[PDB]
């Protein structure tokens, strides 16, 4: 796990979701989403949750920094 792979990125839904196994609008740019007009998935929204890619942070290294 490592020369073949390192990183296994698939869910993108933010942690609150992904946790729960709930897949939601928040892309990989949820971000970048937020600038477009996004803010936080229709989850975290509808339970009033925690929009946010720790689960990225804690990735590789803290995306989120
Ligand atoms: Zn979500
Ligand atoms: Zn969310």
């Amino acid at each position: 796990g490592s020369m073949a792979d390192t990183r296994r990125r698939q869910n993108h839904s933010c942690d609150p979701c992904r946790k729960g196994k709930r897949r939601c609008d928040a892309p990989e740019n949820r971000n970048e989403a937020n600038e477009n007009g996004w803010v936080s998935c229709s989850n975290c929204k509808r339970w009033n949750k925690d929009c946010t890619f720790n689960w990225l942070s804690s990735q590789r290294s803290k995306n989120s920094s």
